[PDB]
């Protein structure tokens, strides 16, 4: 794992992500017990449309931008998750994900995603239901929600 160091670090910065805040701090602990970092330079792509998913992400710093066949969808900025619904649907990658500068994320494989944010299950799938808005408003399929 991390160390009492670097998870102290990560208990830090989970404090103030969104997507956790229905965590309790023992909740929250568990989560930041078995995160990974790792970075992004300026252009890379996190995720590819299409692609298999194993990996859940939470952006720590930086700034990235996901993309739709060829369609602006979100803004990412710190504190801000992706990866999450090919992992709930256990389908391909439903968009890409670019750096667009250099960016810090922290992230959980398929299994202790699935374990460690059994908590907020409810949450992350009102959110997943919220991404049709802006794929209907664009044209753009939404059988990737449902
Ligand atoms: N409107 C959207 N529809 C689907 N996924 C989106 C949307 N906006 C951002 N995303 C993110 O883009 C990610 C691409 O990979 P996933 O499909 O695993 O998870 C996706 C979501 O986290």
């Amino acid at each position: 794992g991390p160390g009492a160091k670097k998870r102290k670090m990560y208990e830090d910065i989970l404090s103030h992500v969104n997507i956790l805040k229905d965590m309790d701090p023992y909740e929250r602990c568990k989560v930041a017990d078995c995160l990974k970092s790792k970075s992004y330079n300026d252009g890379e792509i996190i995720i590819k449309e299409g692609e298999e998913g194993d990996t859940f992400f939470i952006l720590i710093d930086g700034n990235a931008v996901a993309s739709k066949d060829n369609k602006v969808i979100k803004t990412y900025t710190k504190g801000d998750y992706f990866g999450e619904l090919a992992l709930l649907k256990n389908k391909p990658r439903a968009a890409t994900i670019k750096a667009q500068n250099f960016c810090q994320v922290v992230y959980l494989d398929r299994k202790s995603f699935k374990r460690l944010l059994g908590p907020i299950e409810d949450i992350l799938h009102r959110n997943v239901e919220n991404y049709k808005k802006v794929l209907n408003e664009l044209g753009l399929d939404t059988t990737c929600i449902d």
